[PDB]
């Protein structure tokens, strides 16, 4: 097993399409022994968990939530027993208003939905290390989700601003990560169909930002060398075991792209 | 001149040391016609402004006021003249909270700081550009300042995420200004002796980070080929004046590096 | 004028489609006073250069030749005026054999082809910079034009690898550069109907690159926030008289992108 | 083992430092079959590839020459048998002419040593590329090796334009590779005591070019947030397994960092 005898905690599952059940699946299949948390919605999230290869603890997270944050490593130790600790940390978490996306004009939204929108999409991931990090092993691995925002692009409007603010975050995550010896990444994914995405996409059936987001889709795979199935997660869940692994023990503050090679190609 | 005919709003000035002042005063010496903007303290301001080549009228902004915002296009048009608009517009701004910069640690900064200095930092850059493009000529060009952001860095901490956030922003109104035929573009000013610096520096007197601070300084004017002098925002000021001018037509969304050419070399 | 009083090589003119051509009708008409330099069919160059507002001297300069190289400064010196230097260079030159582009395969250039072309087109910019720079005066420029090959992409093939080679050139002769207080950047400009583009374009008239040439083109245009006409070359010279001018005089080692905002954004 | 059951040519094992000899031992323990290839000293390299954990062919294998490029597809799969074909390939090999690099002057190397080169350093991925695509199995990986040249340095030179062509020729090579279902990535190292950086640090012993590459290796385990150990390659060595193993199975024409995470910190 790639994973054998880590023990990692991974955020972000909701519905059986999330990255992060994905991530769990095949980090399971690979030996580690998961904690799972879950926002909003537990008894929801406790039906998909059970769908996993494997049994693994539950625990509310929600990373907009204070106490819930400061709480974190003492459950967390709870459910892995006292003298454990960490190995791995997936954030597989985002979220941005409606009023952030889609076909709503980029200058309409408030600065309180935009401010939300960072909270959860980018300070949080400084917020999981912070809570995180004094429980974590020389050698672990904390990874982020990323989708590259490098260049401006249609619908995706200020989640790509809260990306870009994400992307930095990390860069100072691996400063303080690697005081631990805790390297810190993100995975920059190409479009995979979740729950997040069929929110967005819903949100536009029929207008302009709707056809956009499929012609960005068509473009994808063609741009990619080796292709792009957005209808498979796999390869995305797999890159981040590697990086939650001991194979890449040389990389920080940096970001890996999961997109089949389409950032590399401008046709 | 650079700039005879041109109508130019800048922000931004608060001393004579404020990187907006030096802008408006090469801006004035090429032909430009100002009105000025100025936060929090007008009087001190215009004793300011008034040792500038030229008379400007001055207005009341603070960035993170809605009416304030909601009336700017109004009063602009007031001061310029009915039937008159911008050729330019220049975001000169930024604010982080004591502790998300400095000594203080990275992880220690609440969200509600943290989303103080991205309001004014960086979503204020959309906030000006929405306020201002109903107001501006075709071939008009808006400009806002940026502090390279790619890498992480001692001290700058969550300003750093700030101008990350910016840059993504940036290339967000360009898309929106160009409607317009309007030009949006950051420059990204190398290390400058300003009131803002002197609060950061200020704030390490005899601490690790005030130390990091003047390596950092010390490294710039070594890696740029042609040398860096934070005693001197003129070389700035003439960058922004020439995004300002007709003689970048073909750039948007995009920053130009006004630092000595230090971001092209290693050492 | 916005370059009245300077001295100013540039090379690279074959037609009047020519961005140099370009480049150096907009500069005499900011009063810039030219040395021209061509290859190859100097006879008919001249009765091009002779269509420009005003007269200049036109050199043999063939960049492959190293006794042409030799003598260059001792020609320019002859053509300006002993006592009197340059106060700008224009590299605005490249080449590559048939093979190494077009819908020829990637795998088939012979490496004396691909190597031929690199010459020209890159290391050429440091030949230039090597013979002009005991010439210059501080306060100088020196400006090369570029194609962004940050991402590959059909028909450029080998041209690709020989830009990435130049914009690493740029960055190592900014650093001699400056030692004479003289700046060197790029210009990465979009696509202009030029006679070095009819070439490749003609070379795949019924082919798939040829076709995904016209995809790119049509995509460049979409892309640009403030559009791109690649029947129109003005932008680009502009741009390059802005880097001659003392206008960006803290940038050296870089590359400007002139091409409408296209780089900056994914679709 | 991560790479139980494939079978992956390793080309520049010189010594037991070489990145290429400690690529090769953990490649073998984890349980892949190996083909070594070298250059020029023949039995030199013999007497080191014993020092390996497991027995492996060595072919002999000098980029610059055509005919064993052309016979190279050929003499592999006499050495690992009819029927079989390569699940890996890994490039490390490179060559600057001494006129190219540590203290000599930029501007003094002739076209024919920096020639020489590029056709070894960054030409040559295609060459094997091109070899052996034909007998790769689709999932494979192309890996070459990388020292990061977005920005200039001193006493690298000419070599650093020469890593910039390779960056340009992998995004080409992985548009061929996708063909064949096979990615293409390389890896960029943090500086490692070999003996191509002896010939570096040895050509300058006394010169300031020395002490500026000493500068660069303190500054560089300094910006690595989890340091960095020069003495060391194994990390490197997991980086480009992890590369040739299945887990990073949606990359290509991409790099990856395994240099301690230093590029992502300014200080
Ligand atoms: N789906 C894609 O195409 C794609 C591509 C690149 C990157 N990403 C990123 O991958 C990550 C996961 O996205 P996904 O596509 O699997 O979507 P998803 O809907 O399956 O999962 C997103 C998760 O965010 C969690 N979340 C939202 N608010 C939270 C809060 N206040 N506290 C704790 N958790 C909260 C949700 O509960 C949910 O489980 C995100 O960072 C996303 O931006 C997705
Ligand atoms: N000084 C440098 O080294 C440097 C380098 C690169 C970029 N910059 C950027 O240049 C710009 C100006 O900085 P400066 O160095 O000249 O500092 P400065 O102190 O001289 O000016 C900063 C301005 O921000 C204005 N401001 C703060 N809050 C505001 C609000 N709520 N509404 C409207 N205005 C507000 C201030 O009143 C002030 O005039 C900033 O974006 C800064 O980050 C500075
Ligand atoms: N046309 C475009 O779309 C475009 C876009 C971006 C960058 N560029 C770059 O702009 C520059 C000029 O290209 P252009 O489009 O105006 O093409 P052009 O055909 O009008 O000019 C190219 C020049 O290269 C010169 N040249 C070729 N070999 C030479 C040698 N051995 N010695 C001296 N000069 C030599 C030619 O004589 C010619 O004048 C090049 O570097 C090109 O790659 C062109
Ligand atoms: N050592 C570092 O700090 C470092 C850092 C980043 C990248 N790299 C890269 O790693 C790779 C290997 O370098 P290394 O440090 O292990 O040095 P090394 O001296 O141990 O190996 C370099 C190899 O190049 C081979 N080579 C030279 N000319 C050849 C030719 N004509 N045909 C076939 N092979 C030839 C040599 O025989 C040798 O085995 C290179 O691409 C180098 O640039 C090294
Ligand atoms: C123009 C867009 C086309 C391709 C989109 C790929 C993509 C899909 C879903 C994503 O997830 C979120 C998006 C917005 C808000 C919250 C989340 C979360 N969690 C993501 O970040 C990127
Ligand atoms: C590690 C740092 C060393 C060099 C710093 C250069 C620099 C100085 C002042 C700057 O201005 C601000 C900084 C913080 C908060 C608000 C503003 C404002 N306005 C800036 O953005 C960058
Ligand atoms: C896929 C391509 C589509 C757009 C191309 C834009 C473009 C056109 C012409 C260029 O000039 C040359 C090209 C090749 C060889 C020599 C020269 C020269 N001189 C260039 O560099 C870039
Ligand atoms: C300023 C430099 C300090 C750090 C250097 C790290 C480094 C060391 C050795 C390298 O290998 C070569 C270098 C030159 C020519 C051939 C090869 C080969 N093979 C490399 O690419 C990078």
């Amino acid at each position: 097993g790639l994973l054998d005898g880590k023990r990692i905690l991974v955020s972000g599952i909701i519905t059986d399409s999330s990255i992060a059940f994905h991530i769990a699946r095949v980090a399971q299949e690979q030996g580690a022994q998961l904690v799972l948390t879950g926002f909003d919605r537990l008894r929801l999230i406790q039906r998909i968990t059970d769908r996993l290869p494997a049994k693994a603890p539950l625990l509310e997270l929600d990373v907009q939530n204070e106490e819930h944050l400061a709480s974190l490593a003492g459950r967390v130790t709870e459910a892995i027993g006292a003298g454990n600790k960490l190995d791995g940390v997936v954030h597989s978490i985002g979220f941005m208003p409606q009023t952030g996306m889609g076909i709503n004009p980029f200058f309409d939204a408030p600065y309180a939905d935009v401010s939300k929108g960072i909270h959860i999409s980018a300070y949080s991931y400084a917020s999981m290390a912070k809570a995180l990090l004094p429980i974590m092993n020389p050698g672990g691995s904390i990874v982020g989700m990323d989708f590259d925002p490098s260049r401006a692009m249609p619908a995706y409007n200020w989640m790509t601003v809260a990306k870009s603010a994400l992307e930095s975050v990390n860069r100072f995550v691996a400063r303080e990560a690697g005081k631990y010896g805790v390297r810190s990444n993100l995975v920059a994914a190409g479009p995979i169909r979740t729950l997040a995405m069929s929110a967005i996409v819903g949100g536009a059936l029929g207008e302009e930002a709707g056809a956009q987001i499929q012609l960005l889709e068509e473009g994808w795979d063609q741009r990619a060398p080796i292709g792009w199935n957005m209808k498979d997660a796999t390869p995305v869940a797999k890159t981040v075991c590697a990086l939650l692994s001991d194979w890449l023990p040389a990389t920080t503050g940096d970001i890996i792209y999961a997109d089949g090679g389409a950032h590399t190609q401008l046709l």
